[PDB]
Parts: structure tokens; sequence; C-alpha cells
């Protein structure tokens, strides 16, 4: 088998689930114990706001949580965590350290890789970012015609795109005095074309974000941007005023033709999907200011320390991870929904789609043996309250069990109409998890149908449609306000949740070998699309699709 | 038990799956039969472009498809379809017709509800929309200070938001000469506040989109917009130049203060999640022009006729539905991914997340029986190529089976760099489904590692991580260009897929009693948030979360 399934604490948990999980009813759990909320929630005081992690509306008892914590211990979570933090090469397939925690290590306590403290270099790049932010935001950095920069365009994909995008969206209220920020990522020419259409070459600065500086989408987009720029500037030396690079590849940055002083470095132990805390966050710092960027780092650092110092039984990312294991490996739930009741957080779910799914969508363990159990879930979601009108129908009355995290700030960035909108938002946030837990009983629905003037025949037929089984588990994560600090803490919390799950599954959360095949096959097809010749080199579907492309591309509509 | 599980053709299908499905291997299926693509694809000529539905990379044989079509016939799909199209009240829990097909019935063949043809009123409202669009887009319609309208703002949620949003995004290239369009939907005050911050009351036209005209988010947002407007205009008569309504509720529209001449009517047989074809599409028509809106309707009409007149074995929405049943009810796949390789289509997946999940996230059948089988899947996705860098790791190398629909236009709206970007986009579109199908055997990966110069130790360590199991099924849907017509056909195709699945499961695809419950929920909690006193009226979690809100809302950060 695999490490997890051979573990006796896991076997005990699974056997308990088989024998007892039918006895678990949320309504009954709360009725039996008025201390349930108190015993199944964590109220974290960060000194810069509180984060309440309420996991009480979950299908767990004291005994279940105990079994889960014991499993985390016997799967080596505590030791694995310490190994990450100390710079051990825990990304074992690539023989790399995993040190996004170093990027936000505000204490500056030494963290060594290959015997060398990484903190001086982390801080050197941060200082460079701060200086660049001053130059650009002040208007001192001039474009090729001597004008101040008004627009910043990040060009990158995946880990070099989603973090900065999600964070600048979430922290929009903190962007006064900052340039407008744009994100180009898709190779689809629509993306760069529609972006450039709204910009002036005189006042636009491009940030080319790429760990490797070889990613086809990013370099192609970058070259398109440069061509557009040079059409107006007509001077190759002006490129240095309008293009900067975030990379680990000094040589490839030079080949593109960017000034070496224009390069903001990061390191191989910064995974792309854990990179917003590094030089990759330059567009964040430019947009909201370096002070706010430091606050974002500080929030993450707080959560890192919480994760490092806290006994597992009251350790927020550990508990979230354990609940996920319970639902994935015992209940067999394929998915996990992230439902922020916050428009600014509209890209939060998409961010953790990558963070979670690219990390833990794995099937080979440390020993090289194939898993014989589920690993990472499919992560999805949209902001509330919109979901209530759109897919919550299925959450309430479908045939799937879907663990949901509901998230909301207590304080809104826009307290319009004396707080009326936020009052309603909060009320919906609370009511939805309550409804998911409680459902609606036949006796309740029957009285409603009776009062609505339904005939005995109509009542009889309608009744089962109006009944809600409930017993649908949720987490509620509530925080004082969505400030840069609190957002940093929240992102770090989910990073560590993902880490804990990966350790428990015995997989590598930090590689991504699954990207290779698609890239190889795309390289083969690209040159085949050019010209009129029939393509026969693939399976009949691929060939047939190419034939359709060649036949349809000249047709005038 | 339920209709589907009691059905002998379904039990035959399921038994066949049990005995034979493990022997279905895509790589080998294609090798054995050069005609596979030809036998498992539909090349539809609409006379306004082609739509190729290539379903050959699915885990199916001729026999499987035969059994599925037989099941569809046994479940009375054709009769149910005819009943929808004829105006029968197939929404049985609400006693309503289901007539989104009437909205786009370009043929004008009578469709009767309660003995009366609905087409005259459909066309009267369309004519009203056409006239209004001409007046606004020409600049003739003037605001309260005598200026032309520059911005239109749709206020609505769910079915009154997502359709027009997705379509205006998808058809952005067709919006030259139209006013800017904004969508406000969330009750979260951020949504309206940030929208209004960018607008002038003098040049903004608000569209209040609401079937009932009682939805809390929409009416609150509308009242907020009206207050903001009147703060500037200071004249109630000015509202008639700046507010229109899309509704079925004349009385409530009047009560809000909107002119009856400013009301664009629709009907109870237009489900919200099927409503973009109605008056609800006014923001589409304003943005891209009425002619393009008519083309959108015409494309849907083409697909309606395809669905109505085509034998099941060659009927695109039917085949898509049947493949879904195969994966849902035989393989047990919880989810369905929609992956359009088109930035303009960035909200397409979200739209059908609503359309599918709200329709078929049900568990009571027409007979009143609780289903003892799965119904609607969780629908999710993001546009390619970004997904390849976000979550495709899990699709390729996770532990979940995930049916994916890959979609792309042959012709791009922006053929920049002499088509270079689109060439790369197409190459990735093709490569990804090829990769998911083919995988990479241990021996193939071994040879690659050997060629790369890996030592026996390093090779053995890396090998299992480099293996792709493949056999991951996809649909490829390729179309000449994403024009208004073709988009209309594509949306209608998925509408009918959803319909067919609903009939086969014996559920009502057209009610939403879970969504209806949601609108009953927050009212109780609302007044409890006011004041400093503790709330004890709920379960301890709801109580505890309310306590946290009250304790945290005054803290300065
Ligand atoms: O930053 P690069 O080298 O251009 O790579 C861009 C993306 O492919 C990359 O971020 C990818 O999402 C993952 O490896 C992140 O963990
Ligand atoms: O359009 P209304 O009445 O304001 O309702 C707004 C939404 O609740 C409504 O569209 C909901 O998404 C579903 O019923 C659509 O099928």
């Amino acid at each position: 088998m695999a490490a997890l399934t051979r573990n006796p604490q896991f076997q005990k948990l699974l056997e308990w689930h088989r024998a007892n999980s039918a006895n678990l009813k949320l309504r009954e759990l709360f009725e039996a114990d008025p201390e349930r909320f108190n015993n199944f929630s964590l109220n974290l005081n960060t000194n810069h706001g509180h984060i309440l992690v309420d996991y009480s509306k979950n299908l767990v008892s004291k005994e279940v949580m105990q079994m889960l914590v014991e499993l985390a211990k016997s799967r080596g979570v505590e030791a694995a965590r310490d190994n990450m933090f100390s710079g051990s090469k825990i990304n074992y397939t690539e023989d790399r350290a995993v040190l996004h925690v170093a990027l936000r290590n505000r204490s500056n306590t030494p963290i060594k890789v290959d015997g060398k403290d990484v903190m001086p270099e982390v801080n050197r790049v941060l200082d460079k970012m701060k200086s660049f932010c001053q130059r650009v935001r002040s208007g001192d950095w001039k474009g090729y015609t001597g004008k101040s920069i008004t627009d910043i365009i990040n060009i990158g994909i995946g880990g070099s795109d989603l973090g900065p995008l999600m964070v600048t969206e979430a922290l929009k209220p903190y962007s006064k005095g900052g340039p407008r920020v744009w994100f180009v990522s898709n190779i689809d020419g629509t993306h760069i074309a529609k972006t450039l259409a709204s910009l002036s070459p005189e006042t636009s600065l491009f940030i080319i974000a790429s760990k490797t500086f070889t990613t086809q989408e990013t370099i192609t987009n970058a070259e398109t941007a440069k061509e557009w720029f040079l059409e107006a500037a007509k001077d190759p030396s002006a490129v240095a005023k309008h293009f900067v690079a975030l990379s680990t590849n000094t040589a490839k940055v030079k080949e593109f033709g960017i000034d070496p002083q224009n390069m903001f470095e990061f390191w191989d132990w910064v995974g792309g999907r854990y990179s917003l805390w590094s030089a990759i966050g330059l567009s964040i710092a430019l947009h909201v200011g370096f002070d706010h960027f430091e606050q974002l780092l500080s929030g993450a650092h707080w959560m890192d320390q919480h994760f490092l110092k806290t006994p597992l039984e009251k350790n927020a990312p550990v508990l979230l991870a354990l609940l996920g294991i319970w639902y994935i490996n015992c209940y067999g739930c394929e998915t996990h929904a992230l439902l922020p009741y916050d428009q600014y957080m509209h890209r939060f779910a998409a961010y953790f789609q990558q963070g979670d799914m690219e990390s833990n969508g794995k099937y080979i363990t440390k020993s090289g043996a194939r898993v014989d159990h589920q690993t990472g879930p499919i992560v999805w979601g949209e902001p509330g309250t919109n979901g209530q009108h759109a897919f919550y129908q299925l959450i309430h009355q479908g045939t799937k069990m879907i663990p949901c995290d509901f998230l909301i700030p207590v304080q809104t960035q826009h307290p319009i109409r004396k707080g009326l909108h936020h009052k309603i938002l909060l009320a919906n946030f609370l009511a939805q998890t309550e409804a998911l837990m409680k459902g609606k009983l036949p006796e309740e629905a029957r009285k409603e149908l009776q009062a609505a003037g339904k005939s005995p025949e109509d009542l009889e037929k309608l009744l089962p449609h109006k009944v809600f089984e409930g017993n649908r588990p949720t987490n509620s994560i509530v925080f004082t306000k969505l400030t840069p600090f609190i957002l940093g803490a929240l992102i770090a919390m989910y990073e560590h949740k993902i880490f804990v799950q990966g350790i428990m599954w015995d997989i590598n959360s930090f590689d991504q070998w699954g990207v290779e095949l698609g890239k190889q096959l795309a390289k083969k097809i690209e040159p085949e699309l050019e010209g009129s010749s029939a393509v026969t080199s693939h399976d009949s579907s691929t060939n047939g699709l190419i034939s359709f492309i060649k036949q349809q591309r000249d047709t005038k509509l």
C-alpha cells in the first residue's frame, strides 16, 4: 500500500468512520453540547486584528479531532514542518529547499541553505524593490518622453501572475497614489491586445515576471509588448526605461535585452505558486506601496510563527488540513469550495485553485510507490452572496457532499448607507452556514405550504421538494478587516494547510512534474499548424481537429 | 427507488460498465481503429460557421453509445423535449411552461401557453429593446442635464446578472460605438461603491434587472443607486431618464418609481438562468447593438432546431448529455470542467456553473421519490492556457477522474503578430487533450530520463513521478469563430444538454427551491446584528460568530 493507508492511526480513523459516521448529525452535536462553538473554534489575536476559525459546523466529535491530531503526529507533521523552516531540501524530487517562509521572515533569524544564511539576499532584493517603488510612485522614474509612469503591466503566467493579481484586487483600497496595474497572462492574443489598446507607450512600464525567463507564453507576450513599445519609441535604448524583470535566470534576462540593474532576483527555493512574497510581488508593492507590502509579509510571518509554535490540537492550518483529510479520505469528497463574502476577494478561490491543486494533485509518494488513496481536492468557488443565487442550489439540495469555507471581514472597506449593505452581507454569511447545517424539516415546510393556501393534493406533491436534509458541514473564517496584514495571514494559513495535507499523504507538495507532457506535445504541434499540408502524425482525433482548423481558418463570416 | 435506477436499460449500461469499463483504453482504441474520429464526432454546418463536437477521446465504444441512446429513448427524452417546445407546463413544482426557446423563436411559429400564442409579446418586447438601443447608442437619449449616455449599469444578481455579463465579455470586440457596460450584483457595498466612484449621474443609465423585483440584493443596490442619483439630480422626474427595469412585476416596478414606458417585460416561463435571451439581455443589446443581439438569438434558434429535429445518435446536446450520464452515474465523477481557450470567454465556465448546477442540483423526482443515484455535477473551470499553469497538474497526475470540455474558435478576434499567439494557443488546446488521452508509460519516461543523462540511482528515484497514466477523457468543441451567432448556438447547446440530463434523472431542471430558501434566510439574523447585546437565539456557532462580529466591528486598523 502507501504510507498513509499503512498507518495505524489512519486505519483507526477509517474504521471509526465506517462504524460511527452515520451517528454524526450536526443538529444533534450542537444540541448535546452548548460549549461546542467554544471547543471547536480558534480566536486568534494577531495584535493587528483577530482571525476566528470556526470549525464547529463540521461532522466531528472530540474523539474524531483527537484521532485526526494523532494521525498528523504519526505522519511526521511536526518534524516535516521544522525541516521546511530550517531550509532542509524537502522538495525531494528536485532536491530543493522550500523557503517561502524566508521571504517574509521579519525577525531576520538566520535560515541557512547549504550552510549560508539566505536572509541578507532576501533583504537586499526587498531594499531594491523599495527603492524602485519610490522612484516609480513619486514620478521620478520617467518614460522615454520624460513623463511619469501611470500604468504598470505585469506579464507572466501561473505563479508569476495569479498571486500579484489576486492580492492587488484584494487590496485595491490601499492603492491611492499608486499607478494602475494590469495583468497579462494568457497567450491568447486577446489578452495583450486589449491591454495595450488602453495604454500609452510613454507612460506604461512592463514587469516581465518569470522564474525561468523561458516560459513560452510570457516571453511571447513580452516580445509583443516590446514590439508595440518600439513602434512608438523607435529607440532600442529606451526599452530600459519601460521594461524590468523578475527572475532567477540572469542570463536569459540579458538575452531578452533588459538592464541588469532592472532585474529583481528570487531563488529556486521559491516555488512559483508560493512566490508573491518575493520579487514577484513587485506589482503589489508598486500598486499599494512598499509599507503595505511589508504589512502583507508581516501577516504571513505571524501565521508562520503560529504554525511553528502552536500545539497541533489548536494550530489553525493543521486543523483545517485535518478536517480536509477527514472529508477527502474518509467521506470521499472530491471538492472543496472557497466562498469569500467579499468582492475584493473575487480571485481568492482561483488563487488557491493553483496553490492547492498544483501542490497536491499528485499520485506518487516519497518512496516512489503509487498512492492507494485520494490526494488533493478540486478547489472552486465564487464570492457570496452571488453563489446563493447560482450554485448553492446544488450545495443545499444536490447529491454531493461539499466541504465549504465561508470567509468574511467584520469591517467593510465601504460602509455605505450607514453600514446597511454590510449588515445584509453579514446576515447572509451567517444564515447560509446555519441553513446548510439545519436544513428544513418536513413539519416546518408543511406549515409553510399550508399557510400559502396550497390544496391538500398540491401540498402533498410539493412537500419533499421544500425539505432540506441539512447536515452540510462548513468552516466559517471571520476576520476583523481585510487589511494587507490580515490578507497575508490568511494566505499563509492556507499555504500551511496545503503543506500539512501533503505531508500526511506522503506526496511532494512542491514539484509539478505533471506539466511536462502537455508542453512536449504542444512543441510538436506548433510547427505543424503552419501551411496547407495535411497532418497525419497523431491519433485520428488530434489529426481531425487540425484538419478542421486548416479548413476553417480562411472562411469569411 | 427512482426512475433512472429502476430502468432496465440503465441497469444494463451499469452492468456493462462493471464488467467491461476497465478494458477501455484510449491509446489502444485509437491505434486499433483509424476511423475513430470520424465515428465519434459531429461536424455541424450552421451556414454561419461550423461547430465540430469531437467526442472521440471519450471512454466509449459503439456499443456504449448504442446503450446510452437506447437509455435516452427509454427515458422519453424526445417526448419531453417536444413538450418543452410546445409550451406544456413541464416545470411541475411551479406549474409553469419552460420557454426560453420561444424568446429566440425566429421562425415565429406560434407557441401557446394557456391557449395563447406567446410570440406577439416576445416580439413586442424585442421591438421595444431595438428602439431603445437605437435611441441610447445614437446619442439621442439625453440625461437630466442634456448629455448623451456614456455608461450603462446593470443591477441584478444570479440569472439577472451572469448571462449579460458573460455575453458582453465574450462579445467585447462587437461593442465599438456602444456605451461602457458595468455589472453590479453583490450586496457587498464594495460592488456598487467602486462602480459609482467611476461614474457621473449625468451620463449613467441604470438597468434594474429582476424577474420578481423583490430580491434583496438587487432592490437594495437599486435604492442605493437611486439615492446617489437623486443627491445630484434633486428631481424625481429625472429618474425616468436614468432608470429602466427588466421584470415580470409591473406593480413593484411602479412602486420603486420607474415609468411603465421604461419597463421591458418578460414572463414566468423564462427561468432566470435561461433569461439572457429575454429583456434581461438589454445590456447585451445596448453594448453590442441590437443587430448583434438578434444574431445571438438566431444562433440559439439554429441549435434549438438541431436539438428538435436531429436523430438522437447524431444530436449534439443529447450526446454531450449521455456522455455526462456515463461519467456521473457509471464512473461516479463528481465534476465537469469547462475549459475555453479564449480570454473573451473567461466567464463562460462560471455561467454554466450556474446554469448546470442550479438546474440539476436536485434530489427529488417527478414521482416524489428521493434519488438513489447522483444528479448534477459540480461545474468549474478557467480559460486556457492559464489553467495549464494553475490546476492541470491535478487533472494529469491527481487521483480524480474529471471529464473536460475543451473549447476554442479557429479564428481569433485579434490575429496579432501574423497569427503567432493564436498558433500557440491552438497548439496547446490540441496538445492538452492529446496528453490527457495518451499519457506516458514508465518505459517511455525511462527512455527520456536515460537520454537526459540521469544516473541509474537518479533515474529510478525520478521515474514514477514522470509517469502519466493518461486515459483521461475529453470533448473538443471547435468552432469557426466566436461570433454572436456561434456563441448563441454554443450556449443553447449546453442548455439542452442540461435539459436532457434532467429528464433522464427524472428531476425538474427548472425550479430552484434551494435558491428560494436562500431568499428566506437572512431576514431573521439582520435585526440581531444591531446593538451591543449578546445573541443566544441560535446554535452556539451562529451565536459565537455574531458575538465576534459585535466585538470586532469597532476596532481601529
Ligand atoms: O515563472 P515562470 O518560470 O515563467 O513559470 C510560470 C509558471 O509556469 C509557473 O509559475 C508554474 O505555475 C508553477 O511552476 C508555479 O509553482
Ligand atoms: O431576477 P430576480 O427575481 O431578482 O432573481 C435573481 C436571482 O435570485 C435569480 O435569477 C436566481 O439566480 C434563479 O432563480 C435564476 O434561475
